[PDB]
């Protein structure tokens, strides 16, 4: 099923002025990986911090940081 590449948009992973936690790999739609999003220490992260991949697709949108 699915589509393509069978993980949540990669994109997350990489992140300006930020690192990504992720915690799946590349599994079979990945319904488990969940990655722990964290801006550099600098700007303060103000939104979707957390987001679980499932189905091939992350359930909250990537979020944005702040500067302080």
């Amino acid at each position: 099923e699915a589509e393509f590449v069978r993980i949540c948009s990669k994109s997350y992973l990489t992140l300006e002025n930020g690192k990504v936690f992720l915690t799946g790999g590349d599994l079979p739609a990945l319904d488990g990986a969940r990655v722990e999003f964290r801006c550099d220490p600098d700007f303060h992260l103000v939104g979707s911090s957390r987001s679980v991949c499932s189905q091939g697709q992350w359930s909250t949108p990537k979020p944005h940081c702040q500067v302080n």
